[PDB]
DNA sequence: GTGGAGG
DNA sequence: CCTCCAC
DNA sequence: GTGGAGG
DNA sequence: CCTCCAC
């Protein structure tokens, strides 16, 4: 249902974890994200929060920013959504 | 050194607290913030995070968005900065 | 609705 | 003097 | 560096 | 078939 990568991120405060620690974000996507400016998981969380946690908006932003796909954005989203329900 | 309002916010996860719960943000500023879209403390945290926690950038964004002043932006900023060091 | 900082 | 938050 | 989903 | 993440 959820990747191990997911749980690891949802398990504890991201603090300074890199964006690549985000579920759905690997070396390729992660790389581009950093270049676009979002060079830290928390920065992506900021964008998530800014888009008021809206799934479509966020996932669509991701797809437009680093080029994630259906599974990628879905996982990254659900990942943050859960982290927030856990610590925010 | 820090207002009571501050501590209350830095004490626990903002969760769903309204923007008016933010140190430095009262009924006047808070109101405008909501209208500009940021209708929830966490949304402001998202903007803070997006601006990678930069003091000037954030405080300047605040001043430009709701019209906070020197003390207002300073407190709102220090407020979030601490919350993050405490839960992010 | 007083007190006090910011402007 | 007026604004706006903290209490 | 294999396995498997997304495109 | 190629891309890109999860492991």
């Amino acid at each position: 249902t959820t990747s191990q990568k997911h749980r690891d991120f949802v398990a504890e405060p991201m603090g300074e974890k890199p964006v690549g620690s985000l579920a759905g974000i690997g070396e390729v996507l992660g790389k581009k994200l950093e270049e676009r400016g979002f060079d830290k998981a928390y920065v992506v969380l900021g964008q998530f929060l800014v888009l008021k946690k809206d799934e479509d908006l966020f996932r669509e932003w991701l797809k437009d920013t680093c080029g994630a796909n259906a599974k990628q954005s879905r996982d990254c989203f659900g990942c943050l959504r859960e982290w927030c329900d856990a610590f925010l």
